């Protein structure tokens, strides 16, 4: 993807890969929601919004003449169709088990394509150092499991399991993941609110994403008020963190994690 200033990112994972390498995306799919769900790595105003990740403005892309386009494997438009617009590459979020391991590989891969090998190494070094440096902030904490969630709608809570982006972080800090149930490839699964009642002695973090109306509707139900971890005072709403990102999202998680239970 020769011209580093004409790269269009059709999904948020590669946006994060580009940003970690110092690249300013020429175009980004759904800049609006990127701000509501990813937030942390801010996108400059100059970035062109090329439409929803699942339905990018194909005419716009064609007119833009991107030097290269990057997206997430198995997500969004057909890579075959996309490759017809401009050169491109899809990136894997995970191998289905360790998203973070893949993130490191993805960054490296992106760096090689753009000959930013050094920048990748500098970032990866900052990543591992940051993660390790924060370990002491969770030493005092015991073996109480942690439940990571986000409200999809009043009737559905998304929970992140063992193969979620967050697991590796939890593992390094000795924090058991309360959710050991099924998960999709991306490390999450949507469950009915009642399913959360099964958890008594656990801490629960819920990622906000400008959905106060929904959180309010949820918290007004007697069920939510009856929730053992709620009554136990173990529930906390926290800032949005992209669950399907890479190293920047992981580091963002650690910051949020720290403020919440560090």
């Amino acid at each position: 993807a020769i011209d580093p200033n004409r790269i269009v990112a059709l999904e948020w994972l590669p946006v994060e890969l580009l940003l970690a390498l110092g690249i300013v995306p020429y175009g980004v799919a759904d800049t609006i929601n990127y701000r509501l769900w990813v937030s942390e790595p801010p996108l400059p105003d100059s970035v062109i919004d090329v439409g929803l990740r699942t339905e990018p403005n194909l005419e716009l892309l064609t007119e833009m003449k991107p030097s290269f386009m990057v997206w997430s494997a198995g997500y969004g438009p057909s890579p075959e169709m996309l490759a017809r617009i401009a050169p491109g590459r899809g990136f894997n979020f995970s191998d289905g088990k360790q998203p973070l391991a893949m993130a490191r590989k993805s960054l490296t891969e992106m760096a090689d394509l753009l000959n930013l090998q050094s920048a990748a190494e500098t970032h990866l070094a900052q990543y591992e150092d940051f993660i390790r440096s924060m370990k002491p902030r969770f030493v005092k904490r015991g073996a109480r499991p942690l439940l990571l969630t986000t409200l999809i709608d009043p009737r559905h809570m998304l929970v992140f399991g063992p193969n979620s982006l967050f697991q590796e972080i939890l593992d390094e800090y000795g924090i058991p993941n309360a959710w050991q149930g099924e998960t999709n490839f991306w490390g999450s699964t949507a469950v009915s609110i009642d399913r959360l009642a099964a958890y008594k002695d656990v801490d629960v973090l819920c990622f906000d994403h400008d959905n106060s109306k929904d959180m309010d509707a949820l918290m007004a139900t007697p069920l939510w008020q009856a929730m053992p971890f709620v009554r136990a005072g173990r529930f906390q709403r926290v800032p949005a963190v992209w669950f399907y990102g890479a190293t920047l999202s992981a580091m963002h998680f650690v910051r949020v994690l720290d403020n919440a239970i560090g």
